């Protein structure tokens, strides 16, 4: 039976230069290269805070439709979205910018919701640190440390909630359609109800238990790596008659993604020209190889030798 790799991202392993850092970095690179994702033990967020954030997601999605639509009409990022009688969701954009979070909260709760603002801000900052460390490890695994600071400058962070109503039956109930994330990295907590399901390169399906966090790679990181890392296709399939809420943390570049020249060679021709993340996100709501950034070049496994 297939299971995603299980990687220990506890804070005790996340000190640079230590042997535990190096062994986790090796595992992270291998998992992101073969699966594009892995189960993760993450203790940057306490169980209490993780549960509180879950409640804030239910509190937010419980608001009236016209209130949630105050968050705007960009469902590719933070805007409210809904498939009738199936799922709904929105995000808190720029979750690491306290001024933005306060603004969002005042919009949703004009009378004030202080525990909401403090809870999601604390969660987003903690999950941004994990995201930061993971990217630092990936860059080290490619010898690309000299590009790391510039890549991380003004990273945009998103806290996103997806809720799926009770399907009313046992067995498999499709709940979110297949896609790749357009993030750099995405960190997912399933809040004790599994459903997130990944396709492997070989066309098998892996549905993790809800034991651990899930880290998965988005198209932005795939493209930065010149396709050396895999961004996995994934969907949601409920497998029990219970509602589900997921908490997700996305990182997006300041603006432009560009493949380092050092990640291009004779066997790895440049797959993607530079592109703007906001243009791409809006394009997908009107496979990155389908976007205008694709050069037409052959992937590595198609190199002619
Ligand atoms: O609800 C989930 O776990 C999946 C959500 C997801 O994949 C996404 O919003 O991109
Ligand atoms: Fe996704």
């Amino acid at each position: 039976p297939l299971r995603l790799p299980v990687i220990d991202l506890s804070m005790k392993n996340l000190k640079p230069g230590t042997t535990s850092w190096n062994s986790v970095r090796t595992q992270v690179r291998e998992a992101l290269e073969e699966y594009g994702c892995f189960e993760a033990v993450i203790d940057a967020v306490s169980p209490e805070l993780q549960k509180a954030v879950c409640n804030k997601g239910h509190e937010l999605l419980n608001l009236p439709l016209e209130t949630k639509m105050l968050n705007g009409n960009k469902p590719e990022y933070d805007g409210f979205t809904s498939i009738p009688n199936l799922n709904e969701g929105m995000g808190v954009g720029r979750i690491t910018d306290l001024e933005k979070v306060e603004r969002f909260t005042n919009l949703m709760w004009p009378e004030g919701n202080k525990d909401f603002c403090e809870t999601v801000y604390s969660y987003g900052k903690r999950m941004a640190e994990v995201d930061h460390i993971l990217k630092m490890m990936v860059f080290e695994s490619f010898g690309m440390e000299k590009h790391f600071d510039s890549f991380c400058e003004s990273t945009n962070y998103l806290l996103h909630f997806m809720r799926y109503q009770q399907p009313g039956k046992d067995g498999r109930s499709p709940a979110l359609s297949l896609h790749k994330d357009k993030s750099i990295l995405t960190i997912v907590n399933q809040n004790d109800v599994k459903g997130l399901e990944f396709e492997t390169k070989d066309g098998e399906w892996i549905l993790p238990t809800a034991d651990n966090h899930i880290v998965l790679l988005g198209d932005c990181f795939m493209a930065w790596s010149n396709g050396r890392l895999h961004s996995p296709l994934h969907r949601v399939t409920l497998v029990a008659n219970q509602a589900r809420l997921s908490t997700s943390s996305f990182s997006f570049p300041k603006d432009i993604i560009e493949t380092p020249a050092e990640l291009v060679d004779e066997e790895h021709p440049l797959l993607f020209n530079p592109f703007e993340i906001t243009e791409l996100l809006a394009y997908c709501f009107t496979d990155l190889k389908q976007y205008k950034a694709y050069t037409g070049a052959l992937e590595h496994h198609h190199h002619h030798h």
